[PDB]
């Protein structure tokens, strides 16, 4: 069972731009350490229909996670209403979701919240060793909230 | 040693808004677990000269902390720009940081960051369970703040 800010969270939303790379990993990290929740993921301005981005699906697999069936979707106010946690890559993103829906600041917050360096790099375009070094980021990032929200 | 979003922290700001009850308190706790580094409060709209107040400096002392010697501050935009790290009680005061140093907003984060609630009540002419209550939630913040800059 999971809470943050004196409430329950029931849902998660990971939100990127493309909603092809960072964001369906986040997805599928939280979904692995939580199976029983709903766990999604949209994008600022996706690519409504793709699958996970190429790299970003070799390196999870690597480590033993799956991103298979993604299919990207555009976020919408509703999706950001009903979810009870938002979490976004880099600071500048916030503001991004808030534009779409103005009354859930208080509930978005950084997918690295829980790690000292906050803000997690965008891999897309770049090279393998970016691809994986991201993957590490948002593993530990991942964990971090898992054991937040639940202790 | 303390780091925080790739930057080292050699000194922190703790900012309410009378610099009186919270902000001391605060500032007071981080101090005692980071002897070596700068640590300072201000107030938004401080009582300026003003000591800790009564029923703060109280229950610190029944938990080993000192107020002693605090004198109230008005925060000014250089306190901004020194501190490598500013820390506020509400997420509302972050936007009031930000009006008197519109530059500083990356550095500007919440005393309750790394504890599940986040926010960190005002007990300011509350009654002394609301002291005690608050006074306990800040010496967990405080001491998880330790942590996390440490680790």
């Amino acid at each position: 069972n999971l809470y943050f800010q004196g409430a329950m969270v029931n849902s998660i939303l990971v939100v990127c731009i493309g909603n092809i790379c960072r964001s369906p990993t986040g997805e599928r990290l939280l979904k692995a350490a939580l199976p029983e929740r709903k766990i999604a993921s949209a994008g600022l301005k996706a690519m409504v229909g793709g699958s996970a981005d190429e790299t970003a699906s070799i390196v999870a697999n690597e480590h033993g996670v799956s991103l298979q069936d993604h299919v990207a979707q555009q976020l919408t106010a509703d999706m950001c209403r009903d979810s009870d946690l938002i979490l976004v890559m880099e600071k500048k993103h916030i503001d991004l979701v808030c534009r779409i829906n103005p009354s859930v600041r208080g509930k978005t917050m950084l997918f690295g919240h829980w790690i000292n360096q906050q803000e997690i790099a965008d891999p897309y375009k770049k090279s393998r060793d970016a691809f994986e070094a991201v993957y590490g980021v948002l593993e530990n990032a991942a964990q971090k909230w898992v054991n937040a929200l639940s202790r």
